[PDB]
């Protein structure tokens, strides 16, 4: 679940709410948080 970078739609944080996908964005220090609505790969 690695992302080149955190999608503008979401926001990067040390931890993401369950609803949010814990998309690990390489382009960020912490995890990338995105709405469950967000489409992954």
């Amino acid at each position: 679940l690695v992302l080149k970078y955190c999608p503008k739609i979401g926001y990067c944080s040390n931890t993401c709410s369950k609803t949010q996908i814990w998309a690990t964005s390489h382009g960020c220090k912490m995890y990338c948080c995105l709405p469950a609505s967000w489409k992954w790969k």
